[PDB]
């Protein structure tokens, strides 16, 4: 659009490239824009232009949709990735991990309550403002490291998909490196079960291509996620529960003694 001007390139990918641009009309503020190169997809934008009306403090603001499209949003300074890349030793402060995780679950509880699933939650799209405020981005239409077991298996794809990704990002917050760094669904699933263990046959998805009988003893987490309290250990384990039905929800997670 002519109401905006491209200065730099934020990110590239299959979904299309997003750019940092100057919103000349609105006091030359920095805005993030992404193009698109038509009936059941009308909903996607109707849910976002609606989600917008609640202006949740932990989700990127949308500014406009122009025409073949141009999507303008709020520009955030950096992501969680480059945030972790610059934090001095011995990593992120206990309280900084606990705070940023709250803002993450709030934005997740907001999206879930409004029947929205992120589906691709990674540090690359968990943005962080100058003030240090978490903003969820890259939703309302690679790296399997954050993919949930059931997505990998191709069974369910419901809201517990993001609670796995959050336990993966919660670990990476301490560790400062991906917990499960697989290279294929089968490799990912593997590396996952090498840590959490083989779940009971009762929790394995009934009727899927990959059987339980194709993989492991449960390993303690304090080994892989170094200096984490028994409370954070309790929360992250509930986040990383094989059975999506047993996996904690952002709403019960927002309650947990870890934030008390
Ligand atoms: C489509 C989006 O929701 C969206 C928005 C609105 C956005 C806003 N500010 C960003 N701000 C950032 C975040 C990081 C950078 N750097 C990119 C170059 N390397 C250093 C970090 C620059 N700007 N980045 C944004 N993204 C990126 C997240 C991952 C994919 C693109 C987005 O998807």
């Amino acid at each position: 659009d002519q109401q905006y001007e491209c200065v730099a390139e934020i990110g590239e990918g299959a979904y299309g490239k997003v750019f940092k641009a100057r919103d000349l009309k609105n006091g030359g503020r920095f805005v993030a824009l992404k193009r698109v190169r038509p009936l059941s997809t009308i909903r996607e934008v109707a849910v976002l232009r609606h989600l917008e009306t609640f202006e949740h403090p932990n989700v990127v603001r949308l500014f406009d949709v122009c025409t073949k499209l141009t999507l303008v949003f709020e520009h955030v300074d950096q992501d969680l990735t480059t945030y972790l890349d610059k934090v001095p030793e011995p990593g992120v402060p206990t309280e900084t991990i606990k705070d940023m995780m709250f803002q993450l679950l709030r934005g997740l509880d907001f999206l879930h309550s409004h029947r929205v699933v992120h589906r691709d939650l990674k540090p690359q799209n968990i943005l962080v403002t100058s003030s240090g405020q978490i903003k969820l981005a890259d939703f309302g239409l690679v790296t399997l490291w954050y993919r949930a077991p059931e997505v990998l298996l191709q069974s369910s794809y419901a809201t517990p998909v993001d609670l796995w990704s959050v336990g993966c990002i919660f670990a990476e917050m301490f560790r400062r490196k991906p917990l499960f760094r697989g290279s294929s669904d089968v490799d990912q699933l593997g590396k996952i079960l090498d840590v959490i263990g083989l779940p009971g046959e009762e929790d394995w998805p009934r009727d899927v291509a990959l059987p339980r009988q194709a993989f492991k003893s449960a390993q303690p987490i304090e080994k892989f996620v170094t200096d984490i309290d028994e409370l954070g250990k309790d929360l992250l384990l509930k986040c990383l529960t094989f059975n999506p039905a047993k996996r904690i929800s952002a709403y019960s997670a927002l309650s947990h003694p870890y934030f008390q």
